[PDB]
């Protein structure tokens, strides 16, 4: 908080994205959040509450009018993402002008998450509508290109051009291998893990790097020069991946998901990070994940999605 300056809406949302020792400490922070809340969001945020999740640990949230509980983590997620369907589903009766009033706030605070949500939802629809793209093998990729020849001719023309393409991970889709298929395999095998993401230029640009010690599974790219929450290799960080069970946890990351269950090893408290920065887990790309990151989904089938 800058001295004499009220905190921005998304800074206040970030400040309450944590666990609390009791309910009163959260009402206090929430009262401050309400002094920064635009017009269509107050009905929900004026209804704060907490659930007791063992020990002296309280998860903060809001009781919806349908008598459902939504945590500050979920509020942070849908608003930072500009997840319009979920914003409408939670902040009921909100108008489109009110929804779009978050746009300027996201821009000034350099909130990057919205574009990752746009890529991921595109990627989900790609893998749902064109399941031959949900593959990570050389033969799977080649069959995927076989079934979508428009995408194949486009990408082969990208290879002839030779210009590498920046991916959402901060790594690159390069074109120097002997076949396009191999370029694709090289690209997607260099994705997956815990990413530190910072918006710049009013959110137009994102800079992302990989956090090695929160990446518990990595198959054989920009590495973060430091961990932003645990400096100087404490045992809490160096041992974070002990007992990691991919079958059970079903993610390559630990301590990189602010929206995960607070009792799971996926959870992380980022309430100290400024509003334009976040941690996230990006699972290893399928070919469809690469197509969705690049916005090449209109080349699938005869007319795309």
């Amino acid at each position: 908080p800058w001295p004499g300056v009220p905190m921005s809406f998304f800074s206040n949302l970030r400040a309450v994205n944590k666990l609390y020792p009791n309910q009163a400490s959260f009402i206090t922070d929430n009262t401050r959040l309400l002094t920064s809340t635009p017009a269509g969001f107050t009905n929900v945020l004026n209804a704060p509450s907490v659930r007791n999740i063992g020990n002296n640990r309280f998860q903060p949230g809001y009781q919806l009018s349908n008598n459902q509980f939504v945590s500050t983590s979920d509020i942070n997620r849908i608003t930072r993402n500009n997840d319009v369907p979920n914003i409408r589903g939670v902040f009921q009766g909100i108008s489109d002008p009110q929804i779009n009033s978050l746009s300027q706030l996201r821009r000034v605070d350099n909130v990057p998450d919205f574009n990752y949500h746009t890529k991921q939802t595109r990627s989900n629809a790609v893998k749902q509508n064109f399941p031959e793209t949900n593959v990570r093998t050389p033969e799977g990729v080649q069959n995927a290109l076989q079934q979508n020849p428009r995408l194949h001719s486009y990408m082969q023309s990208l290879k002839v051009g030779g210009t590498g393409i920046l991916l959402a991970t901060g790594g690159y889709f390069l074109f120097s291998a002997a076949t396009l298929v191999q370029d694709i395999i090289n690209a997607i095998n260099n994705t997956g893990g815990s990413y530190y993401v910072q918006g710049k230029d009013a959110g137009e640009i994102a800079e992302a790097c990989l956090l090695l010690q929160r990446t518990c599974r990595q198959d054989p790219v920009t590495i973060c020069p430091f961990d932003p929450l645990l400096p100087n290799n404490p045992p809490e960080l160096t041992n974070m991946c002990q007992g990691f069970n991919y079958e059970v946890e079903k993610t390559v990351c630990r301590g990189s998901d602010p929206s995960a269950d607070p009792d799971s090893p996926q959870y992380v408290d980022i309430s100290d990070l400024p509003a334009g920065q976040t941690l996230m887990c990006i699972e290893p790309y399928s070919f469809g994940d690469l197509v969705g990151d690049l916005g090449l989904d209109w080349l699938l089938g005869d007319e795309g999605l």
